[PDB]
């Protein structure tokens, strides 16, 4: 869940790429594991 969901929407999107639009994904898909990683600011710090 959500770890996986986002990878599987990402190399989905990848898949059906025509032109060299990998960096499109690049784009959309690294944000996203970018920003969701900005909620490492909660959890136990262990």
């Amino acid at each position: 869940e959500l770890v996986a969901s986002a990878k599987a929407a990402i190399s989905q999107a990848s898949d059906v790429a025509a032109l060299d639009n990998v960096r499109v994904e690049y784009l959309g898909k690294k944000g996203h594991l970018t920003l969701q990683m900005t909620t490492l600011r909660e959890l136990p710090p262990e």
